[PDB]
Formats: C-alpha cells, structure tokens, sequence
C-alpha cells in the first residue's frame, strides 16, 4: 500500500498517481509525457482547479535515483494541495489562479534500480554502445553549457553527460514538454537532496542571471520561512559558487528559456544520513519545505 510518510516503490507510486487523480478529478489531471529507456511511463499530474489559459509553475522529482526524499516531497505536495484546498486562503487562491505541473518521479528506470539492485545509484538505466556500463547523469544531459564542466564524457562515471544534450528519453520529454508550455510556465522547481539549499542560476559559468539580485532576495526569503517550522537551517546562492560548477543542468536550461524563476532545492540533510534519509524525517522534510515552496508560489503568483 501507498503511504505518505514512507518511501514507496515505483509500482505503488503508479498506483497512487491514478488512485490521487481518480479521488481528485476536479483538482487533479495526470497525464503520460512519455516513456523511459525501460518503459515506463511518464507521469506528470496537473494539480489545480481546472480553467481555461492559466499560468503555470513547474515542479520535477526523483531526477537523481538515490535521492529518495525528493521523490516523497512530491507526493506530500499533492495530498497537502488537495486536502488544503478550499479550506487553507493561499492554496485556494494558487489552485484557482494558476497549476502545478507536478512531475512525481523523472527517473522511474533509476529508482526501480534503488530498489531491486543497489539504494545508491544515480543516473537512468540505458545501455552506452561500446562498454557494458550504464547510465547517464540526467542533470548533466540538458542544454546549458553541455558538457563543459563539472560533467564526464565517460559512461562509466556518475556525471556522465550523455552522447548528446537530451539524449535521454527522460530529460528528451521534461525539455519537450517544457518548450511547449513556455507560455504559461512562470517558475521551475527541480527537488534534489542533499544539503539543505536552494540554489539558483548559473552553475554552468560563473556569469550571474539578469534578476540575480531578486532569486537572492527570494531564496533568502524562502529559507527564513522554512525554518519557522522546525529550525532548520537552509542557505542559498548561485549553484556554481554555492555548491559546485557543473554543466547541463535543467535548473540552468529552463532559465535561459525564459523561466525567471528556477531554483534546485537540496532537502535534508547535511550528510548525517546523507541520501540514506531515515522515513521518520518525511513529514517533517516535507512540512517545512512546503513552507518554502509555497512562499515562491505566493511571490511569482504576486507579481504577474
Ligand atoms: C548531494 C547533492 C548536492 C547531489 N550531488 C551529488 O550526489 C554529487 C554528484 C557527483 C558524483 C561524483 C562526482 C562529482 C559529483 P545532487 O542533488 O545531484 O546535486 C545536483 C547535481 O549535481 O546535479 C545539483 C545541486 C545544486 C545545483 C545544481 N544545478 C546544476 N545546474 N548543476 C545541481
Ligand atoms: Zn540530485
């Protein structure tokens, strides 16, 4: 069975992104954005009270296999959506006035892996000709300064990049189904662990983006609001000089499509448990980090 705050297999979270949508038809729409490497299917759920021409925010789980709190993070933000709605002032006004594409797990093939073979992997499951080993790094495999940095042009490695920019089925389908909704998609959100930060733009050069001086005062912002929960403590800065440079990241490349707001998230913790997050730190992983998303919603929702 599905439960919120354990990790839940791929099987059962398929299971729950029709049982969530079919429970919620007037606040939920799920969708298949395409397949896999091993065929899988996509899902992306439209999380929002149904309208025409609305605004958009965008937000991605489960890139990286291991990284199973991201994957959690997602399912706790839609019960929180659906049960708040109508009853909490702020969701109601953001279901109403824009949606969330929610993309619950990216990396289906990737996290099967955690489960049946070995909980660290990182990168999707496909074949590379000419060696017997497998993967690539998806957060390496988009276009934003591809490959030039911070990223491996061996398939044997954990940051390899691919064979060419979308090269993945994967991250082929989020960029597909991001440039198609660029006219309505005002902020992406792309949720990772670990390290409790937000980071923004660029991680890829060392060159800042235009509004650089407002992601700051946003994820300042942001960071102060998770912590009224429980304490804990995020920072935040640009991804090349906050964590580490690296090439092809989403975050990077949905910016410069136009997206003015994108920020990875790295949840708890600070290394302790690592990716190995015990189930009892869910709730309270996603509780706060609500705090901070909702905190952006209200902000990009504020100033359309
Ligand atoms: C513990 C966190 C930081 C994770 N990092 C890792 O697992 C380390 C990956 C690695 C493995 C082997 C050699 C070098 C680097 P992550 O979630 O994979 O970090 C993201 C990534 O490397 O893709 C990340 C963090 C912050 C910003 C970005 N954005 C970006 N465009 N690089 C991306
Ligand atoms: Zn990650």
């Amino acid at each position: 069975g599905h439960s919120y705050e354990k990790y839940n297999n791929w099987e059962t979270i398929e299971a729950w992104t029709k049982q969530v949508t079919s429970e919620n038809p007037d606040l939920i729409s799920r969708t298949a954005i395409g397949t896999t490497f091993l065929g899988n299917n996509i899902y992306l759920l439209k999380v929002g009270k149904p309208g025409p021409n609305k605004p958009a925010i965008f937000m991605d789980c489960g890139f990286h296999a291991r990284e199973w709190i991201s994957h959690a993070f997602c399912q706790w933000f839609v019960r929180e959506a659906v049960l708040t709605y109508g009853y909490e002032s702020h969701m109601t006004e953001f279901l109403n006035k824009l949606d969330f594409y929610v993309l619950p797990v990216l990396n289906i093939d990737g996290y099967i892996y955690t489960w049946t073979k070995n909980r660290m992997w990182r990168k999707t499951r496909s074949t590379n000709a000419g060696t017997t080993c497998i993967g690539t790094d998806p957060n390496r495999n988009f276009d934003a300064g591809w490959c030039t940095t911070g990223a491996s042009t061996d398939p044997c490695d954990e940051t390899y990049c691919g064979s060419a920019a979308e090269s993945e089925k994967e991250t082929k389908a989020l960029a597909d189904f991001i440039r198609n909704n660029l006219s309505s998609i005002k902020a992406y959100l792309t949720i990772h662990s670990y390290s409790q930060m937000i980071l923004y733009p660029y991680s890829y050069d060392y060159k800042l983006p235009e509004n650089n001086a407002e992601l700051n005062n946003l994820a300042k912002a942001a960071v102060k609001e998770l912590a009224t929960l429980y304490g804990t403590k995020y920072t935040y800065g640009p991804g090349a000089t906050t964590i580490y440079p690296a090439a092809g990241g989403s975050d990077d490349w949905a910016y410069d499509q136009g997206i003015k707001y994108s920020f990875t998230f790295e949840l708890r913790d600070k290394g302790r448990y690592g990716f190995i997050l015990p189930e009892s730190q869910i709730q309270a992983t996603c509780e706060e980090t609500m705090l901070a998303i909702k905190y952006v919603t209200n902000y990009v929702l504020g100033h359309l």
